């Protein structure tokens, strides 16, 4: 499906980068664990369907902007979110909020 497209968008740009999917948030404080390490360079947060997050991580911003190219125009609705001025334990917050909004629906706005 949709999700297993977009995780395989940025393996077939860059195979070396990090991507996994979760539908819980304590299956999040995995994945934000295991990206810590990676993720400390370059993260992208990925949103679809009703609740599925994907958490994707590269060591270079140029990988990150071209696999969000090619992601973004094939899937519009896709909501992506790039990191970089975030800590890598602090993008947790960033992550856990796009799973809280697909349940408990608020506008965020600055």
């Amino acid at each position: 499906g949709d999700a297993d497209k977009i995780m395989e968008q940025a393996k077939r740009q860059d195979p070396n980068a990090q991507v996994y999917k979760v539908t819980t948030p304590d299956e999040i404080e995995e994945a934000v664990r295991r990206i810590e390490k990676y993720g400390a360079q370059v993260v992208l947060i990925i949103y679809t369907s009703s609740g599925i997050v994907i958490l994707v991580a590269v060591r270079d911003p140029s990988q990150a902007d071209q696999i969000l190219k090619e992601a973004k125009k094939q899937n519009p609705s896709a909501t992506f979110v790039r990191l970089e001025g975030v800590s890598p334990d602090d993008l947790r917050r960033q992550v856990e909020d796009v799973w809280r909004g697909s349940l408990e629906h608020h506008h965020h706005h600055h």
